[PDB]
């Protein structure tokens, strides 16, 4: 749950990251691909990557960078009536996918660790804490979806 002014923050951290789209994305993939290995494992069509070179060279790791954040935003701009969006994602992570709800804490503080090491200085204290809470509020209604499912 997030105030008004909490939301406001949210959308406009999230203008910086529409000014660069597949830039954010491939950086948030290559945090996540670096750091929690085992997350490659689940792309069948990034598992083939073995350095970050090639991560960084590979035009459809930013295409789909690009889809996973434009899904993120449109979650977002709800402000947390997100019930629909959000539906297909849980059921589609859960049940096709196979993604524990632990790497999407894992990709949470990635986006978290892009803005800072993009936006250095510009990425205040105010601003991580309203998009950290609502990065909480995605992982939690994901997560009780995977309750209903039976997915860990
Ligand atoms: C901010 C969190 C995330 C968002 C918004 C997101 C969004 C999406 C979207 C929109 C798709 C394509 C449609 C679909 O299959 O539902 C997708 C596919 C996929 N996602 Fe995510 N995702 C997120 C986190 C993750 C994480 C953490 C993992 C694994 C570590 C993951 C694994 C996958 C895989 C394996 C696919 C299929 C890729 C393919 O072969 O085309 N997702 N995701």
């Amino acid at each position: 749950g997030l105030s008004d002014g909490e939301w406001q923050q949210v959308l406009n951290v999230w203008g910086k990251v529409e000014a660069d789209i597949a830039g954010h994305g491939q950086e948030v993939l290559i945090r996540l691909f670096t750091g929690h290995p085992e997350t490659l494992e689940k792309f069948d069509k990034f598992k083939h990557l073995k350095t970050e070179a090639e991560m960084k060279a590979s035009e459809d790791l930013k295409k789909h960078g690009t889809v996973v954040l434009t899904a993120l935003g449109g979650i977002l701009k709800k402000k947390g009536h997100h019930e629909a969006e959000l539906k297909p994602l849980a059921q589609s992570h859960a049940t096709k996918h196979k993604i524990p709800i632990k790497y999407l804490e894992f990709i949470s503080d990635a986006i978290i660790h892009v803005l800072h090491s993009k936006h250095p200085g510009d990425f205040g204290a105010d601003a991580q804490g309203a998009m950290t809470k609502a990065l909480e509020l995605f992982r939690n209604d994901i997560a009780a979806k995977y309750k209903e499912l039976g997915f860990q």
